[PDB]
């Protein structure tokens, strides 16, 4: 294609289940390059349909700029070209870095307005449908130069087909990453046919997304270290039954040290974990809720 001729790889960034990230320069631009090999067309292509989902571009949605392939002369490698964010994850971000409450309330606020706007069903001629993330966790979360965050890794999304309350892929598979599983995902109770599921359970994830940036929220030089939620819990790339018996079981969810009580952003931080966090996903905040309230905390703060 006309785009991929055109962009030189500089940097292997990462390599994941699905495709490996690159650092590419487009005219002159940092761009990041997602390849996937022959074999793995399938993920490529719902990448490339979920990412050209009408009216998905948003401030806090990863930029996508193009699907290509390029043939090196070998083989043939499916590209899915986007935005690059030199700061690259929120999990390698948080790892490098403590943040100021200011620094928390924004790397929060992108995320449940990305989250939001994915979830958002927008009708109309140009309607934008429901989408569910399906796979949210701090490594799918990206940080752009202003210190806001963007939702990547859109590759394992459902969308809702309102008018029939129907699926696009169907899903009859658990799918995602086992430590950020809903309760209802790792005990199979979720009903995978209500896309209002979907949602709730991106909700819980966000919930542990939140916690691990609020740990790294630095207040009088105080701070806790990085830590995946349920480190204290589970190993290193936990079992469905390591998580079910830790989360479902015995009910326990990252724990919140009694001293966010101290500060009204990790107050206000701290409810919102807590209400993503219920067993009942029906009981959990919606992401339109907690960007209005973390928008008031913001305006507040004088961010
Ligand atoms: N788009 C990006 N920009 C910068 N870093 C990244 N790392 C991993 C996956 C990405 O998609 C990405």
């Amino acid at each position: 294609g006309t785009i991929a001729r055109t962009i030189v790889l500089q940097e292997s960034i990462g390599k994941g289940r699905f495709g490996e990230v690159w650092r590419g320069k487009w005219r002159g631009e940092e761009v990041a390059v997602k390849i996937f090999s022959s074999r793995e067309e399938r993920s490529w292509f719902r990448e490339a349909e979920i990412y050209q989902t009408v009216m998905l571009r948003h401030e806090n949605i990863l930029g996508f700029i193009a699907a290509d392939n390029k043939d090196n002369g070998t083989w043939t490698q499916l590209w899915l070209v986007s935005d690059y964010h030199e700061h690259g994850s929120l999990f390698d971000y948080l790892n490098r870095y403590t943040v100021t409450v200011e620094g928390m309330i924004k790397l929060a606020l992108s995320t449940a307005s990305g989250l939001a706007h994915l979830h958002m069903e927008i009708v109309g001629t140009q309607g934008k449908p429901a989408i569910a993330h399906r796979d949210l966790k701090s490594k799918n979360i990206l940080v752009k130069k202003n210190g806001t965050c963007c939702i990547a890794d859109l590759g394992l999304a459902v969308r809702h087909d309102s008018a029939t309350d129907t699926i696009d892929i169907a899903p009859n598979h658990r799918v995602g990453t086992k430590r950020y599983m809903a309760p209802e995902v790792l005990d199979d109770s979720i009903n995978m046919k209500h896309f209002e599921s979907f949602k709730r359970a991106d909700i819980y994830a966000m919930g542990l997304v939140f916690w691990e940036i609020a740990r790294r929220c630095s207040i009088g030089g105080i701070h806790e270290d990085y830590q995946l939620p349920y480190y204290d819990l589970v190993p290193s790339d936990p079992s469905v039954e390591e998580m079910r018996k830790v989360v479902c079981e015995q009910k326990l969810r990252p724990n919140i040290p009694n001293r966010w009580q101290s500060c009204e952003a990790l107050r206000v931080m701290a409810k919102i974990m807590r209400e993503c966090w219920y067993a009942n996903g029906a009981a959990r905040l919606t992401a339109l809720r907690i960007k209005k309230t973390l928008s008031q905390l913001s305006q507040q703060e004088g961010i």
